């Protein structure tokens, strides 16, 4: 790892989002920032908020510069108004260097903020043709590469702790590494593999084939890609387009058809529990996903474990019984590999490439009988055309 002072920058968990501290202005106000993906807007709470117990506040910022714009970003969860401008930005668990970014401050904001989340403010970090207003706010991270000699790459490793983290364990808890302009080797195991990021814009790949514990899930590869299939940290589940959903849950409740759950629990809305370290992980099917290779007719595999799917959360009762939800849910705007999938992997944005890399993470929650997997090569023909056009 030649990356240590970024290794360790993240705090948080799937179910509330994983953020990294920031400071904004001068002199330096500290926040706790949502890394994003899935967005690409720099938006941090600007007023009070029954969540926020701190805020950013522009006139005790000296080099805090108003854009005399008024800015509105619809998330797929909710939504923020606020007031543009730019100011003076620094990661001090990051690369030691200060820039000036664009900076949406939130004035008003419904669902958007996260009870006990501890973050006040969002880092999206895809591309301007998706940022709000348009595409001419220069997102975060351009500018950290316009301004700095910082290469046009990012990494992350999200670490899922395979257990419940009560509200003062996740706030001492190590949630995971952003390496800022590189890729640290201490994070993952084994060899990183390459899929094409599709358009620069939400980070999109093509998914080219679908495994149910090696049973090929046989849908027209377009359906996994409809609309479109993102890496998005900004979002807790693998999300499905509908009809893949569908499927996916027909043959994860075929292969663990020996034990039954209600309807609730497959919605991803009621947990399941067991009696302390009875999971029954071995009744699970791991899932892979097959993503378009660097190389011409060839693909990899991703293969994530029940260990990544199944989410733990805290029982109504609190009890010493280990309880999950179901992470995989439907989509209507295309596949969402989120935070879930996310933590399985040590993830490369390489932007400088147009790449997105894929190892397996030293982090990932696994059992002595089965690990997650990044795997390679596989023959595959026409992936061209498992994208989907409108
Ligand atoms: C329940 C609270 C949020 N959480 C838990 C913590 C992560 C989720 O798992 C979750 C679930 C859904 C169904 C949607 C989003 C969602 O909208 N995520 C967006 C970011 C976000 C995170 C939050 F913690 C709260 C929010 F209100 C929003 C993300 O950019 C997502 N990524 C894909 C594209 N779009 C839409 C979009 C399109 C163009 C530009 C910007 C955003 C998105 O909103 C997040």
């Amino acid at each position: 790892g030649s990356f240590v002072e970024m290794v360790d920058n993240l705090r948080g968990k799937s179910g509330q989002g994983y953020y990294v501290e920031m400071t904004v202005g001068s002199p330096p106000q500290t926040l706790n920032i949502l890394v994003d993906t899935g967005s690409s807007n720099f938006a941090v709470g600007a007023a009070p908020h029954p969540f926020l117990h701190r805020y950013y506040q522009r006139q005790l910022s000296s080099t805090y510069r108003d854009l005399r714009k008024g800015v509105y970003v619809p998330y797929t969860q909710g939504k923020w108004e606020g007031e543009l401008g730019t100011d003076l930005v620094s990661i001090p668990h990051g690369p030691n260097v200060t820039v000036r970014a664009n900076i949406a401050a939130i004035t008003e904001s419904d669902k958007f903020f996260i009870n006990g989340s501890n973050w006040e403010g969002i880092l999206g970090l895809a591309y301007a043709e998706i940022a709000r207003p348009d595409d001419s706010l220069e997102p975060f991270f351009d500018s950290l590469v316009k301004q700095t000699h910082v290469p046009n790459l990012f990494s992350l490793q999200l670490c899922g702790a395979g257990f419940p983290l009560n509200q003062s364990e996740v706030l001492a808890s190590v949630g995971g590494s952003m390496i800022i302009g590189g890729i640290d080797h201490s994070l993952y195991t084994g060899s990183l593999w390459y899929t094409p990021i599709r358009r620069e814009w939400y980070y999109e790949v093509i998914i080219v084939r679908v495994e149910i514990n090696g049973q090929d899930l046989k849908m027209d590869c377009k359906e996994y890609n409809y609309d479109k299939s993102i890496v998005d940290s900004g979002t807790t589940n693998l999300r499905l387009p509908k009809k893949v959903f569908e499927a996916a849950v027909k043959s994860i409740k075929a292969a663990s058809s020996t034990e039954k759950f209600p309807d609730g629990f497959w919605l991803g809305e009621q947990l399941v529990c067991w009696q302390a370290g009875t999971t029954p992980w071995n009744i699970f099917p791991v899932i892979s996903l097959y993503l378009m290779g660097e190389v011409t007719n060839q693909s990899f595999r991703i293969t994530i474990l029940p260990q990544q799917y199944l989410r733990p959360v805290e029982d109504v009762a609190t009890s010493q019984d280990d309880c999950y939800k179901f992470a995989i849910s439907q989509s209507s705007t295309g596949t969402v590999m989120g935070a879930v999938i996310m933590e399985g992997f040590y993830v490369v944005f390489d932007r400088a490439r147009k790449r997105i890399g894929f190892a397996v993470s030293a982090c990932h929650v696994h059992d002595e009988f089965r690990t997650a997997a990044v795997e390679g090569p596989f023959v595959t023909l026409d992936m061209e055309d498992c994208g989907y056009n409108i």
